[PDB]
């Protein structure tokens, strides 16, 4: 059980599919994030047995850019995933903070997204829900690492947000709003991520949900807008790369990895 191995402190705020909490081990004493997924709230997609299955592959999993899970629990309550803890917060609070942002610091954080996002679609785990909020800073340090969290948990887990709906429209594929969705979903995400580094402004625009996820659907975008000048052609052939309507034509997330911006413009 939870109790065994873990005692709770402070709620460090809400997640996705639950409240996160800090929590200390009860040898080590290494302090730890705690998500509480309460099954009255959040129903589950899968069988006991399948979610068990992904967990374990899911503790083996080890990569720079990706949140480790160290254990899970369940009860008849509630259900314990435990992870590591990051102190940096959310990845686009710093950007907008900093005084100046280029194409170089871009492509940093898109350098480290897709590297994350290669690791896991190599081991059949997938995302889906990719935005911002899923994109957190591993420490306060001048040269932190982002780390993406959540990642597999829209798999096996799914109740109603409205004021984090508008958020979630911005980034979702055309091929998940249609149903029939696979691992390409991340790549057109982070392809939204990288349209709002380099613009500032979301490539799907609406007052509401229904309007921004209508143009999300239709897929049209463009490179009108002034921002879009100063920005080279090579990132540009990029986002085109990464918002291509059809998933099976998409490109990949190691095909995105390996493009002559993301090389060029990292080390």
């Amino acid at each position: 059980i939870f109790s065994d191995r873990y005692k709770g402190q402070r709620v460090l705020g809400k997640g996705s599919f639950g409240e996160v909490i800090l929590c200390k081990d009860k040898i080590t004493g290494q302090e730890c994030a705690v998500k509480v997924i309460s099954k009255r709230q959040v129903k589950q997609k899968t069988d006991k047995e399948s979610l068990l299955r992904e967990v374990q592959l899911l503790k083996q999993l080890d990569h720079p850019n990706i949140m480790k899970l160290y254990e899970f629990f369940e009860d008849k309550g509630y259900f314990y995933l435990v992870g590591e803890v990051y102190t940096g917060g959310e990845l686009f609070d710093e950007i907008i903070s900093r005084k100046r942002f280029s194409e170089v610091d871009a492509a940093r954080i898109i350098r480290q997204v897709l590297s994350g996002i290669t690791y896991m679609h190599k081991n059949k785990i997938v995302h889906r829900d990719l935005k911002p909020e899923n994109l957190l800073l591993e420490s306060k340090s001048k040269d932190a690492n982002i780390r993406i969290i959540d990642f597999g948990l829209s798999t096996h887990f799914e109740s109603k947000k409205m004021k984090d709906k508008i958020g979630t429209a911005y980034y979702i594929a055309p091929e998940v709003l249609h149903g029939t969705y696979d691992e390409k979903c991340d790549v057109w995400s982070t392809g939204v991520i990288l349209y709002i580094l380099l613009s500032g402004c979301p490539p799907f625009n609406g007052a509401n949900e229904y309007d921004i996820l209508k143009k999300v659907e239709k897929g049209k975008y463009t490179f009108e807008l002034p921002q879009w000048k100063k920005v080279s052609e090579s990132a540009k052939d990029l986002i085109r790369k990464m918002l291509t309507y059809v998933p099976s034509m998409r490109i990949s997330a190691r095909d995105a990895l390996d493009h002559e911006w993301i090389q060029t413009y990292t080390k």
